[PDB]
């Protein structure tokens, strides 16, 4: 895989954010995580984990995988980062969000952020508290 520049628009919650890529606006759902909605038990503590690791980044990149580049409903799938550190996995290690959405064929980081549910679990970190 590879990263792509890209410039963030905004942060919408935990696992969406808007950034402009390849010139155009999208938004992007962080593949392989499940955040909390923000009406959710840590919803609004993902929300602004998310927001603070994008806004506060001088450089975000967007890494599409091998597979399906938008779903259903248009939004960009990849894995973001942050200055070089990946929202999806901090998100996992700190126990604000769930591996989830694991489709075969998208699926590259999927040990990566098991890795850092296990270790956010033992620390019973968050959702895992
Ligand atoms: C993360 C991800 C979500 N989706 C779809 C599945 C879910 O469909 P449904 O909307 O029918 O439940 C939805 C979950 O996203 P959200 O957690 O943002 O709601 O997005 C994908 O198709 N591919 C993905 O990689
Ligand atoms: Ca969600």
């Amino acid at each position: 895989l590879h990263k792509e520049p890209a410039t963030l628009i905004k942060a919408i919650d935990g696992d969406t954010v808007k950034h402009m890529y390849k010139g155009q606006p999208m938004t992007f759902r962080l593949l392989l995580v499940d955040t909390p909605e923000f009406n959710e038990k840590y919803g609004p503590e993902a929300s602004a984990f998310t927001k603070k690791m994008v806004e506060n980044a001088k450089k975000i990149e967007v890494e599409f995988d091998k597979g399906q580049r938008t779903d259903k409903y248009g939004r960009g799938l990849a894995y973001i980062y942050a200055d070089g550190k990946m929202v999806n996995e901090a998100l996992v290690r700190q126990g604000l969000a769930k591996v989830a959405y694991v489709y075969k064929g998208n699926n590259t980081h999927e040990q990566l952020l098991r890795k850092a549910e296990a270790q956010a679990k033992k620390e019973k970190l968050n959702i895992w508290s």
